[PDB]
């Protein structure tokens, strides 16, 4: 259960961090980036379209991965909110419980 918790809580934590990362940078470029340039834009400028007002330098030193050891996953446009930023939990897939459970930017509150 400790280090269950635990791993739960960096997830949180990473999840407000990207999310708090792509506010600023739709605040500079008045878009957030697509699903393709993926949260990598946060860390350089992305290409295809290109922003118009990168923050020099990026709006993260780099990016975070999840507890399990895996990438955290966004969409833009998502299927849960307009932006979806998540982890698949233990098991690198959808659905699952305890340490296997999505965490994401729309449901975090549960696990709160
Ligand atoms: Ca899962």
């Amino acid at each position: 259960g400790n280090k269950e918790k635990a791993d739960q809580q960096k997830a949180i934590t990473d999840i407000v961090a990207l999310e708090n990362a792509l506010d600023m940078y739709k605040l500079d470029n008045s878009v957030y980036p697509t699903t393709d340039q993926g949260l990598e834009a946060l860390v350089t400028k992305p290409s295809s379209p290109e922003p118009r007002n990168y923050r020099n330098g990026g709006y993260i030193k780099r990016l975070p991965k999840d507890p399990w050891g895996n990438e955290y996953q966004y969409m833009s446009p998502g299927d849960k909110g307009t932006i979806d930023i998540f982890t698949l939990g233990a098991d690198g897939q959808e659905g699952g419980e305890g340490a296997a459970a999505d965490i994401g930017n729309w449901n975090m509150q549960d696990f709160q």
